[PDB]
């Protein structure tokens, strides 16, 4: 559903190979929100229901609309929840491969924990995939300290959050398609090339 606890629920004698740490947007529900569901969907058609862990951001991230306007783009409360979760993803499967991702809010969250990550945990997170990314223009399309060949945005045109501006316009409402195909196909070839 949108909730899916696979990393808290689960412990170091059943882990997965792949684990996937997604944060939702502003005011969405459970810890994947509107496009959470079909990334795990196709990561678990790939790679098996067994050979992913999915694991929303939940806890103190309240995902909420003010905190948008914070410096980058999301509180620390979250910030330390999600890098939590990196740690706890490392320290229980530390052979696991890891993936990220973030729609809105969460896309600067998940950049912003990726930011402040040490890179011993930062380098297994072979792919990220960020929607409608909130600090797009500001990090230059980036994750800040980390690789762009690893970093897949979908800013579309016309969505002013990638051009600097808070307006929700039609087109940031629009990455279902995304978040059903080219976003999993591109966290799928990264942990191909890398297991």
């Amino acid at each position: 559903r949108t909730t899916r606890d696979d990393l808290i629920n689960g412990n170091s004698a059943s882990c997965a190979d792949v684990i996937f740490i997604y944060a939702r947007g502003s005011t969405e529900t459970g810890n994947l929100g509107t496009l959470g569901p079909s990334i795990a969907s196709n990561l678990e058609s790939a790679f098996g229901k067994d050979g992913v862990w999915i694991q929303g951001v939940g806890g103190a991230y309240r995902a909420t609309l003010g905190d948008n306007a914070l410096p980058r783009g999301t509180s620390s409360a979250a910030i330390r929840e999600m890098l939590g979760l990196f740690q706890q993803a490392n320290t229980k499967c530390p052979d696991a491969t890891l993936i990220a991702g973030g729609y809105s809010q969460g896309a600067a969250l998940a950049a912003a924990s990726i930011e402040d990550l040490d890179s011993a945990i930062r380098d297994k997170i072979a792919g990220t995939v960020l929607f409608g990314y909130t600090k797009n223009l500001q990090n230059r399309g980036r994750i800040p300290n980390y690789p762009a060949d690893r970093t897949k945005v979908f800013c579309k045109t016309g969505d002013l959050v990638c051009t600097g501006s808070l307006i929700v316009a039609a087109p940031h409402l629009a990455y279902g398609p995304d978040a059903r195909g080219p976003a999993p196909e591109f966290l799928i070839e990264k942990v191909r090339a890398v297991r």
